[PDB]
């Protein structure tokens, strides 16, 4: 399925090479920009864990999720992640857990040591 597919198939978008965020691109967005450090991002998106299950969903909120690039108000796999994707782009992400919520995890939804696996829309990036 799609989390094996970017596991076997995605790119390295991290800066130190050690495969801790892999991406594939689902749907090309438009023309080249990206949106900078400090831009308001909005997003939809869904997330699951390695054991299959769905652990969040904007879209089953009826409204997206939104927050300021670069500045650590989302784990690491999303600012550097949401950083390389186009307006309207839609992307895969496997997040290790080092670029996750590591050995710590987060209670009740995520476990300890947990990879996750996101497939984002971005909206719309404002300055
Ligand atoms: C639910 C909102 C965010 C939560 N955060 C911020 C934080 O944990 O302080 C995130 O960094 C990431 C990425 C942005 C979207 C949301 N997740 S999440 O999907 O990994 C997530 C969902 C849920 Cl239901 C719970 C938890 Cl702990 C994390």
């Amino acid at each position: 399925g799609a989390p094996a597919t970017v596991t076997e198939q995605g790119e390295d978008i991290t800066s130190k090479k050690d495969r801790g965020v892999l991406k594939i691109v689902k749907r090309v967005g438009n023309g080249e920009e990206t949106p900078m450090i400090g831009d308001k991002v909005y997003v939809h998106y869904k997330g699951k864990l390695s054991n299959g299950k769905k652990f969040d969903s904007s879209h089953d909120r009826n409204e997206p999720f939104v927050f300021s690039l670069g500045k650590g108000q989302v784990i690491k796999a999303w600012d550097i992640g949401v950083a390389t994707m186009k307006k309207g782009e839609i992307c895969h992400l496997l997040c290790k857990p080092e670029y996750a919520y590591g050995s710590a995890g987060s209670l009740p939804k995520i476990p300890s040591n947990a990879t996750l696996f996101f497939e984002i829309e971005l909206l719309d990036f404002k300055g």
